[PDB]
C-alpha cells in the first residue's frame, strides 16, 4: 500500500508526503525496456534480443522519468481522493526520494478551496440525505408551495410551534434567554435537549415552566451546566399542507429537460425567498440561549449536482483537459463548494429577480465562482 | 432499433433525427418509478410497498419528462461520436413525438466548425504515422533536432540527404516549373515522383547526368499527367545525419529533478519554432516545382499533440457533452486536426514572442491560439 502524510502551511496551501513502494516504479521500467528491446531494431542486432544492458544505457534514464511522472500523478489522485482534498489548482511535485530500487517519496504541493463558512450563512444550506432525480424536486417545489396554517392541534414532530420564552437561574434571567414568537419546529432538534422535549403536548394559549439543564459542550461559558427555567408562551400552532403531486402540477413546465430546466428555475426562486428569511431569522436569532443549531434551507441534490458538475469541469482545466481525471474524483470533495456556490448564487440571484437587473448571465457566473470560491 | 439519420443543412448547420424505441423510454420510466416505491414512503401506505398507480400518477408525467431529457443529450452525444461530429455548440432539441407508449422522435439542430485550412501551413505539421511513453518519445525527438549533417565522400543512399541541381524537360523543352538548384533531396523520403530517386541513387559530387521517370496519371499538372521526361541532374553535394548519443547524460537535464517533463517540452518546441520556420521558408521555394510530390512539414511528437487534445476534450466538454465523464469518451480523431493547428499556431507566435522576448499573458496566447486553430 502506499502512504501519504498531509501537512497545512500558510494560506491555502497544503503539502502532501507520498510513499509509494519501489515495486511499482522498479516493475514498470522493467515491463517497458522488455517492451523497448522486442519492439524496436537497433543497429547490428535483429529485432528483439538485443543487449537488455545496452537498452538501458540508451533508454534506462529515459523511461524512468515516464514511468515516474506517471506513479506521481497516479498516486497524487489517489491520496487526494483517500485524503478527501479537493485542490484548487494544479500540484508542483518534488522529488525527495527517487533512488532506484528505494520507495518512492515525493511531495505534492498545492492551493485548497477555504473551509471558513460565509459570513452570515454557515452551515445555512443542506442537502437531504442520501428522490433519485426530478423526483426529490418535485417534492421540493412541493413543500415551497407548502402553507402553515394554524391549528387547534398540539405541539408534536411536523407541526411549527411559535413560542415566547424568557429563560432564568434562580429567578435572575440571564443575557440572551428572552425570545418573542420564537418558531420552534417540533422534530428539528434546534434546542438545547429537554427544551422540545417538554413542549411537546402543549397547545395555544398555555404558560409553563420547563426545567432544562445546559450541555457541558455548551457555548456560553455562564451556563455550561447550569441548571435553568424556562417561562414558555405557546402563541400558537402551525401545520403544513402540501399541495398535492398529481399531473397538472408538472405539466407547467415544458418537455424533456427544457422542462426539467423550468422547474429547476421555479424551485430556485422559492429557495431565492426561502435563503432572504432564513437569514433574517439569523439575525433575530442571535443571542437567543438555548439555541443549538442554526437555521436552514434544504437544496435538492438536483441541484447540488449542478455545480459539482462545473466544479469538475473546472477541476479538469487545472489537469490539463484530464476529464477522466475529473471524473474519478468522489463527488463529496465538491460538495462543500458546490454549497456555497448555491448560496451565493441564491444571493446574487435574488438582488436581481427582485429589480428586474439585466446582467449577462455568464458575468453573474463569474462573480459567484469567485465569491463562492473565495 | 433505433434509427439515427444527419441533414446537413444551410452552411455549418446540421441535424440529428433521433427515434427511440417506445420500449426503452417505457422501461426507463419503470425503473425509475420502481426505484421510488422501493426508496421513500408517502403519508398514506408502510415504509414498503404502494400502489402500482399511486407512485405512477405522483411521478408519472414528471419522472418520464425527466427520462426524456436524460435521453436526448445521451443520444445526441452517442449520435456526434458516431458521426464523427464535432459541434460548435449545445444542440437545439425540439421533440416531434414524445406521445406514451409511442417512439420517441426528435431532433438535436446545431453547428459545426468551418474545415479552417491555414494559408502556406496546410499539412505542414504530421504527427508520427499513428491511427510511447511522453519522455521516452520527445527524447527521439530531441535527437533528431540536433542532429546536423555534414559533406562525405560518399555516395547517394537511402538516408543521405544529396544537394543537387536539376532541370527536366519533356521533349527537348525544359517545362515550366521543372528548374531547381540546391535541392535538398533526402534519399528514401519519397519526396519525388516514383523513379526520380531510384536513378540518383549511387552517384556522387561532382557527377552531371541525365536520367529518365513517368508523371503519375494523377498528377496535378494538367500538361504532365503521365508524360514521360529527363531531368538534367547534378549531385551538388553529399552530406550525411550525425544523431548525438542517447544516454544517461543526454537526458540529465530533464530528469524529474531537473527542469523535468516541461524543460523537456519547453526543448522540443524551442526547437520546433526554429524548424517550422524553415519548414514555411521551404515551402515557398518549393511552390511550382513540378517533379516534388509531397509538400514538406515538420514532424511534431504525439506527446505534445495529445496536451492539445486534452485542452479541446475539456472544451467539447463544456460547449456541448456537458459533463466531463461524456468528454472522457469522445474519440482523439475528432479533434486531431484542430490540434494540430494549434501547435502550429503556437509555434508562429512562439517564434514571434521568443526572438524578441515579448512578455505576455499565457492565459491570453492561450486564447488567441484557441481562436486562430478553430477559425470559428
Amino acid at each position: 500500500h502506499m502512504q501519504v502524510t498531509v501537512e497545512t502551511l500558510e494560506g491555502l496551501q497544503r503539502r502532501l508526503n507520498i510513499t509509494v513502494p519501489a515495486a511499482n516504479i522498479e516493475d514498470a521500467v522493467a515491463a517497458e525496456l522488455r517492451n523497448i528491446a522486442k519492439n524496436r531494431r537497433f543497429d547490428g542486432f535483429r529485432k528483439g534480443k538485443v543487449p537488455m544492458k545496452m537498452v538501458a544505457k540508451m533508454y534506462g534514464k529515459a523511461v524512468r522519468q515516464d514511468v515516474l511522472g506517471e506513479v506521481m500523478q497516479r498516486h497524487f489522485i489517489e491520496a487526494i481522493v483517500k485524503e478527501k482534498i479537493n485542490p484548487a489548482g494544479a500540484p508542483t511535485f518534488a522529488p525527495v526520494e527517487i533512488g532506484e530500487g528505494k520507495d518512492l517519496v515525493f511531495t505534492a504541493t498545492f492551493e485548497v478551496y477555504p473551509e471558513v463558512e460565509l459570513k452570515g450563512l454557515e452551515n445555512i444550506a443542506v442537502e437531504k440525505p442520501a428522490d433519485a432525480d426530478v423526483a426529490e424536486m418535485l417534492e421540493t417545489l412541493r413543500k415551497q408551495q407548502a402553507t402553515w396554517k394554524e391549528v387547534d392541534e398540539a405541539a408534536e414532530n411536523g407541526k411549527r410551534v411559535s413560542i415566547d420564552f424568557v429563560g432564568s437561574i434562580d429567578g435572575v434571567e440571564f443575557e440572551g434567554g428572552k425570545a418573542e414568537n420564537f418558531p420552534l419546529e417540533m422534530g428539528a432538534g434546534r434546542m438545547i435537549p429537554g427544551f422540545e422535549d417538554g413542549i411537546v403536548g402543549k397547545t395555544k394559549g398555555m404558560e409553563f415552566v420547563i426545567d432544562v439543564t445546559f450541555p457541558e459542550d455548551y457555548h456560553a461559558e455562564n451556563l455550561k451546566g447550569k441548571a435553568a427555567k424556562f417561562a414558555i408562551k405557546v402563541n400558537k400552532v402551525e401545520a403544513r399542507e402540501l399541495p398535492e403531486l398529481n399531473d397538472e402540477f408538472v405539466a407547467r413546465f415544458g418537455v424533456a429537460e427544457g422542462g426539467v430546466d423550468a422547474l429547476k428555475a421555479e424551485v430556485r426562486k422559492n429557495m431565492e425567498r426561502e435563503l432572504k428569511q432564513a437569514i433574517k431569522a439569523r439575525i433575530k436569532e442571535q443571542a437567543i440561549e438555548g439555541l443549538v443549531k442554526e437555521n436552514e434551507i434544504q437544496v435538492p441534490s438536483a441541484l447540488i449536482d449542478q455545480e459539482i458538475n462545473v466544479l469538475r469541469q473546472q477541476a479538469a482545466q487545472r489537469f490539463g483537459g484530464n476529464v477522466e481525471a475529473a471524473a474519478q474524483l468522489p463527488r463529496e470533495l465538491f460538495e462543500e463548494q458546490a454549497k456555497r456556490r448555491v448560496v451565493v448564487g441564491l444571493l446574487l440571484g435574488e438582488v436581481i429577480r427582485t429589480h428586474e437587473l439585466k446582467a449577462d448571465e455568464e458575468k453573474v457566473k463569474a462573480l459567484i465562482t469567485e465569491m463562492a470560491t473565495a
